[PDB]
């Protein structure tokens, strides 16, 4: 919810080269969830791809970490 959250983890996240792989992987996610979650053809179907959500957003979430982490030990 934090700004870092949205403006570090969307302007990081969403403009870092790794996003190519880390976030189309991640959006694809979100993708299938979404086009599961528009009819629900299985509630273990649309709750098992979730999992695969929190999952593939640790990714994204976790390089903000290394993020915070190589701009405070880097720049700072």
């Amino acid at each position: 919810m934090f700004h870092e959250f949205r403006d570090e983890i969307s302007v990081l996240k969403a403009n870092n080269p790794h996003f190519d792989k880390i976030f189309e992987k991640h959006n694809q996610l979100d993708d299938d969830i979404k086009t599961a979650e528009q009819q629900n053809a299985s509630d273990a179907e649309v709750s098992h791809m979730k999992k695969q959500k929190l999952k593939l957003k640790d990714e994204i979430h976790s390089m903000i970490i290394e993020y915070r982490e190589k701009q405070k030990s880097e720049r700072a």
